[PDB]
C-alpha cells in the first residue's frame, strides 16, 4: 500500500515481503493528523518493506548506531537481526543502547512499530527499504507471529514529531543538579583506565583545581574494587579510600562512582549470587546463566527480580553513606551481554525492558546519574551517555557522530543528554594522533561539547599546552554565561513541553528540505544556532541560516535569510553562533 | 516370511509363529507406491500422499538367522507389540524399577532414550542401556545408532513406542527412524548373533582379588562426614573381624571442594600416614572421583579459562549444572585438553598415595544442560558417558564406573546405579537379579552388584537407620554369588551370628563362586558371553525359564536360587533339563522340575552344580 496528504503528495509506501488476520484501520485524531493502524497476523517470519523514497525524502530516529548519519543513510544489505539494545562500539550491524521502534520522515510521515511484535530491523540500500520483521526463530525474543504499526500523517515535520512523541513516550518530571548544566565533569576512564587508584584520583582533583576549573563532579571509573561484581575499594590501590573522600570534599568536589550489572565469577558476591538466584537464568529458568562483557566471565543480575533490585540498591546506598558519594555511572545495560535464551523472574517477551529494570537503579541517585541504554526509559530523570566515542574525525563514534547522535537521542525524548568524553576514549588504533587526540581534534570536539547539555572531560586540556588550557577556561566561561542557563531554563520546561533541549534545525523550519539535510549545526532551544568546525585545516566553513532575523557572536545581524553564509570565518579557538532576533 | 501392509508389518519364523508385529504410528504406506527389487522392498509415498524414503532389505547372514533392515524418513513413531503373555523380552535399559521379564507399567509418552539418574525417578532411563529388546520367541530388535531415537510404552497394547524426533530433545542432527529385527532357532542362539554384531567384548580382566574378596566402601557406613580417623578405625574393625578386602574405597567427600582433587586437611590431617597404615595393614586403596567443578572449587576458574567445562548452546561460555552435590560445570570429555587435565590428577593422586585406581560416579547425560555444545559435536549425548568411561580406561583394574554406552570393551566393573535397604523391585533385594541380567544381556560382563543391603536413606530404609537384619542377611548372601561384592554398612553392626553369616559366605565365595568367576571371566575376551546368566541361557526353549526372576546361572554350572522375601525358612526351586547336585548333596535327575518348599534356612542360599 501507499499513503498521500491532503497537498496530494505520496509521503509513505509498503511493500509486503512474507506474501500477498490483516487490517488498516483509519483514525483522526486531529484536524490535521490522519492515523493508519496495519496488522498482519497468520508460525513463518513477516516481513514488510518500508520504502524511504525519492531523496528529497529524509528519515530521522531508530537507534543510536556505531556510524551515526543524519539524515539516516542506509548502507548495503543487511538481514533483519534483533531490533534489541546492544554495545554498538564494534559493531555496525546492531543497534546501539537507546533506540525505539519510530521513524520520521521530512515529508511529514511518521511510523511506530507496536510494543508487542517481536521486531526485527534490515535494510536495502538498492530500492532504500527498511525491512521491518517480525520472527520467533533465532532471537532472544520470547512468545507470551504479529507485525502491527501504526503510520501517521501531519502537515510538517515537526508537527507530525511531536504528535508522536507525545502519543508513545514519557516525559520526565524532574532535573538533573544544575551545576551538571553548567560546570565540567572529569572521568577517570580515559586518563588513567582501568590502573586509577587513590594517588591518581587525588593527583587528579589537585589538577583540576590548579588549572582553574569548576567540577559538577569527579567520577571514579574501572577499576577501584577488588573483582568485579565487589562494591567496595581494593584497599592495595585505596589504601585509605575515607581519607580520600574526605580530602576530595575538602576541595569542594562532588564524586560518583562506575558501577555495572555483572557478577565475576571470582567476585567474593558471586557465590551469594546464585545461592540467592539474583542472576539472569538458562532457559529452563533453575541456574544462573554465564555473560562474558569486555571485562570476563559471570553471571548478570535479574533487575525483573524484586531481591536482586533490593541487593543492587542496597550496595549502592552502603557506598552512599560510607563515602558521601553523590550517586553513579551506571554502565553497559545492553542485552547483547545477556544469553541468546534466557529466563528471568518475570518473563520478557521483549529482551530490551531487562535494559529499562537496569535504567530504574538510575532513579533513587537520579540527580547526578549517567546511563549509557533507554529502552522506553525517557521518565526517569537522570542523563543519557552516547556509547563510548573514539577519537577520531568521522561519523564511525568520531566527532561528526556527535551532532547526528545527540539529535537521534532527542528525537527519541531523552532531553539530558551527554554525548561522552570531550575527545574520545583515546583507544590505541582508534586514535587520530596515536597515545591521545590530536591537538585540532580535541579543540574542535571541546568546542561542540561546551554547547551540549552536559561536558566531560577525561585527557584534560593540560595534556596538550597553555593555548589548549586557555580554550578550555574560555568555553568553560561561554557555557557559564550563554550556555548552561538557557539549558536549565529548557531542561526546567520539559515536564510541561516534553521537547528535547537540543534540536535540529529543521523543530523552527519544518518545511525548509536545507535543515532536513543539515548534520553540521544543531539549535538549543529555538534561539541559539550552533555551527562547529568539524574538519581539520579549517579556519572557516558554510554556515546555513534559516527564515528569520540572527545576531552572529560576533554582533552581526543576519536579516536576508534563509541564507548559506559561505567560508564565514570560524578560527581554531572559536565556534560560529547565532542568536535569535 | 514378513507380511507388510499400510499400516504396519508383522514377521513369521520358518515354524510359522507371529514372533515380531510393528504398527506405522506417524502415517501409513501408499502401497500403490511399493515395489520389490530382490531383497530391498521400497514404498515413497504415505497414505497422505507425503513423499517417503521407507524401504525393508531382507539379509540372510547365516542359515538359521533371517534379518529385516527397516528405514521411514520423509516425528517418526512405529509401535512394537510384545504380543501375547506367551512372549517374554529382555534388555532395553537399567530401570529404577527392574523386572525380568520386561513389564511395561501405565502410558509413557516418547522420552529421550539417553544415561540418566534412575535413583528418584521410574519414568527415565538408567546409566546403562542399549537400543536393543531381545523375545523369547527368538526375535530381537537393534534400532540403529544414527537414530535420535525417544523410547515409550502403552500397557493396554502391550507396545514399545519407537520415536525419531529433533524437537525438545537433547539430540541434535548432524528424523529417520531406522532398525533391523532379526530372528533365529532359539532365544540364546539369536541374543548371541546380536551381541556379537552390535557389542565389542573386553579384552583384559580386572583384579583377580576383586572377584573373590569383599570390597570395603566408606559410603553408606560414614557419608559425606568419612575422615582420616573413621577411614582407619572402618581397616582395623574389617581386621579385627578377620575379612580379606579386595580394596577400601573413600568415598564422597575427601576433598575440601567438588572440583578439587587433593585431601581435605582438616578431615585428613596427614593422608601420606593414613596411606602408609593402610598399605601396613595390607589395604589396596581407591578414591571417589565425578566429572564436575562446583563454583566454590579451587579450579572452577582454571577450568572457565582453560574451556575444559561443556558449553551452552553457542560454543563460547560454560554451561551451570545442578548435580545431588551442588552447582557448577561438567568436564567436556570430548575435549582432549579435559581429558589430559583430568588424567593428569588421577596420576598424581596414583604416584602421592599409591592408589590403585578410583570410583568414577554419575556420568549421565541427565546432568549435561538440555541443550549443550561440546569441542566435538555429539548428536547423540550419550556419547559423552561412553567419553567419561574412558577416562577408567588407564586404572580398570581396580576401577568402577556406573554408566555404558557403548562401552562394553573398557574392562573394568560396572555398578548398578545405587540399590535402596527395601526388599523390592525398585532398587530394593527383588531388583537384583533382573538388573545383573539386564546389564548382562548388554554384554558387560564384570558387575558390581552396589553395596550389601542397600544405601540405607533415611525414608527409604526397611529397618530405620539401617537394613533390616534379615534384608542384610538375604541381601548379603545374594551378592556373595555376583561377580564382585561390596560392604559398606559391615557385618558386625548387627551380632556376631551375622558376622558370621559373613565369615561363612566369604569362605564359601572363595572355595566355590570366585574360581568360576575368574575362570568365566577369563573366557569374555574369546566367547564374548557374560559371567552371570539367565536359567534361559541353557534351557531357550524352557517357558518357564524365560519366565524366572528369582534365579540366576554363574556360567553354565552353577544354579541359584536365594530367598527374597521375609520371614520365609522356604522357597519354589525351578531346575531345568539336565542333572543338579544340591548343595546339601541332593541329586536331582528327573528333570526339568519345580522343587516346592525346598527348605532355606535364614543363614543359608539354595545353589546346586551341574552333573550331567
Ligand atoms: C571400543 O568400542 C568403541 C565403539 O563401541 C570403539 O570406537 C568406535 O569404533 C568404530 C570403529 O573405529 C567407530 O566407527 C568408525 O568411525 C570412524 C571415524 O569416524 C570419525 O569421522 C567421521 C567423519 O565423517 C565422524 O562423523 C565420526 O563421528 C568420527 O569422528 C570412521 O572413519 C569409520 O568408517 C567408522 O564408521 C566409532 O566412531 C567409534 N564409536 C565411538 C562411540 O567411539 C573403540 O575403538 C573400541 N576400542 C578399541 C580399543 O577398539
Ligand atoms: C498492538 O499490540 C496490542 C497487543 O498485541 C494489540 O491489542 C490486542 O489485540 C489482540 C488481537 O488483535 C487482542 O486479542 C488483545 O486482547 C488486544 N490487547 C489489548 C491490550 O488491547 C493491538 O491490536 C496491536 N495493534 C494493532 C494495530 O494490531
Ligand atoms: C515510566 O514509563 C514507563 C514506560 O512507559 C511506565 O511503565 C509502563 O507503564 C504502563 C502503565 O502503567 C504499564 O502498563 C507498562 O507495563 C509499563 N511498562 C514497563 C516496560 O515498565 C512507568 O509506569 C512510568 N513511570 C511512572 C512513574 O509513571
Ligand atoms: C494405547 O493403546 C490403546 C489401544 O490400542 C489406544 O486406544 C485406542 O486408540 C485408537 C486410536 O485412536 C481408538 O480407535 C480406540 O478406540 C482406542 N481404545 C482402545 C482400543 O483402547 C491408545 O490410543 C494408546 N494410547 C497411547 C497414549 O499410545
Ligand atoms: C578474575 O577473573 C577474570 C576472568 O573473569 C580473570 O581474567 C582475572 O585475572 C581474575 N582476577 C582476580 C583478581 O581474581
Ligand atoms: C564556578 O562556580 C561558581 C560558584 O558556584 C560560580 O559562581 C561560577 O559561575 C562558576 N564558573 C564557571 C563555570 O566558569
Ligand atoms: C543406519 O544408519 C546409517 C547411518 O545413518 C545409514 O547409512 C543406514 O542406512 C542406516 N540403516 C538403515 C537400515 O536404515
Ligand atoms: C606425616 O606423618 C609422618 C609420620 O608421623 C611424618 O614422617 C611426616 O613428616 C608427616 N607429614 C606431615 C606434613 O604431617
Ligand atoms: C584371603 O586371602 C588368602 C591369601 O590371599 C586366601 O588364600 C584366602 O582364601 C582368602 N579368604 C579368607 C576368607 O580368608
Amino acid at each position: 500500500f501507499s499513503i498521500r496528504n491532503q497537498k496530494g503528495e505520496q509521503v509513505f509506501r509498503l511493500a509486503f515481503r512474507s506474501g500477498a488476520h490483516f487490517f488498516i484501520q483509519t483514525v483522526r485524531p486531529k484536524d490535521t493528523v490522519m492515523c493508519y493502524r496495519v496488522r498482519w497476523e497468520e508460525g513463518r517470519a513477516v516481513e514488510h518493506a518500508m520504502f524511504l523514497g525519492d531523496a528529497a525524502a529524509h528519515w530521522y530516529g531508530g537507534a543510536e548506531m556505531r556510524t551515526q548519519h543524519w539524515p539516516i543513510r542506509l548502507d548495503g544489505q543487511q538481514e533483519p537481526q534483533p531490533f534489541v539494545t546492544s554495545d554498538v562500539y564494534s559493531s555496525d550491524a546492531a543497534f546501539g543502547g537507546i533506540l525505539e521502534r519510530y521513524w520520521l520522515s521530512s515529508r511529514a510521515a511518521a511510523i511506530k512499530v507496536n510494543d508487542s511484535v517481536p521486531f526485527h530491523l534490515g535494510w536495502n540500500s538498492t530500492e532504500r527499504s527498511l525491512r521491518l520483521q517480525a520472527r520467533y526463530h533465532d532471537t532472544p525474543y520470547k512468545p507470551p507471529p504479529e507485525l502491527s504499526y501504526r503510520v501517521c500523517v501531519g502537515s510538517d515535520v515537526t508537527s507530525i514529531h511531536k504528535y508522536m512523541v507525545r502519543r508513545y513516550f514519557n516525559k520526565p518530571s524532574r532535573v538533573p543538579a544544575p551545576e551538571a548544566f553548567r560546570d565540567p565533569i572529569w572521568s577517570t576512564w580515559a586518563l588513567y583506565g582501568r590502573a586509577v587508584d587513590q594517588d591518581k584520583v587525588l593527583r587528579f582533583a589537585q589538577q583540576i583545581r590548579l588549572h582553574h576549573f569548576n567540577s559538577s563532579h569527579l567520577e571514579i571509573d574501572d577499576m577501584y574494587t577488588p573483582a568485579y561484581g565487589d562494591f567496595d575499594f581494593d584497599e592495595v590501590k585505596f589504601p585509605n579510600a575515607s581519607d580520600m573522600f574526605r580530602r576530595l570534599r575538602d576541595a569542594g568536589f562532588r564524586v560518583t562512582l562506575w558501577v555495572h550489572p555483572f557478577v565475576n565469577y571470582n567476585s567474593s558476591r558471586f557465590g551469594e549470587g546464585v545461592e540467592r538466584e539474583l542472576f539472569v537464568r538458562e532457559p529452563t529458568g533453575r541456574l544462573p546463566a554465564l555473560v562474558r562483557w569486555w571485562n570476563g566471565i559471570g553471571a548478570v543480575l535479574d533487575f525483573t527480580h524484586p531481591k536482586a533490585r533490593d541487593w543492587f540498591q542496597g550496595h549502592l546506598r552502603r557506598l552512599r553513606s560510607r563515602y558521601s558519594v553523590a550517586s553513579f555511572k551506571f554502565d553497559a545495560g545492553e542485552v547483547s551481554y545477556l544469553p541468546r535464551d534466557f529466563s528471568t523472574y518475570r518473563p520478557l517477551p521483549d529482551p530490551s525492558v531487562w535494559s529499562r529494570r537496569y535504567t530504574e537503579m538510575a532513579l533513587p541517585f537520579f540527580s547526578l546519574a549517567e546511563v549509557r541504554v533507554g529502552y522506553q526509559s525517557q521518565n526517569i530523570s537522570c542523563f543519557f551517555r552516547l556509547v563510548d566515542r573514539d577519537s577520531v574525525w568521522g561519523y564511525d563514534l568520531g566527532l561528526r557522530s556527535l551532532i547526528p547522535a545527540v539529535l537521534t537521542v532527542s528525537m527519541l525524548g531523552y532531553p539530558f543528554i551527554l554525548p561522552d568524553m570531550v575527545g574520545g576514549n583515546a583507544v590505541p588504533q582508534r586514535t587520530a594522533g596515536g597515545d591521545v587526540p590530536e591537538r585540532e581534534l580535541y579543540i574542535r570536539w571541546l568546542e561542540v561539547a561546551a554547547f551540549m547539555p552536559a561536558m566531560q572531560f577525561s585527557i584534560p586540556p593540560w595534556r596538550y599546552d597553555a593555548e589548549v588550557v586557555a580554550i578550555a577556561q574560555k568555553f568553560a566561561a561561554l557555557r557559564a554565561s550563554l550556555v548552561a542557563p538557557l539549558l536549565l531554563e529548557l531542561a526546567g520546561e520539559v515536564t510541561d513541553t516534553g521537547d528535547p533541549i537540543v534540536r535540529p534545525l529543521w523543530w523552527i523550519a519544518p518545511g525548509d528540505e536545507t535543515a532536513h539535510r543539515i548534520d553540521s549545526q544543531f539549535l538549543i532551544g529555538d534561539t541559539l544556532l550552533v555551527a562547529p568546525v568539524l574538519e581539520p585545516g579549517k579556519q572557516e566553513r558554510d554556515v546555513y541560516l534559516p527564515a528569520g532575523k540572527w545576531r552572529s557572536y560576533k554582533g552581526e545581524l543576519f536579516d536576508k535569510t534563509p541564507v548559506l553564509l559561505t567560508d564565514y570565518p570560524v578560527d581554531l579557538d572559536e565556534i560560529a553562533y547565532f542568536t535569535w532576533a
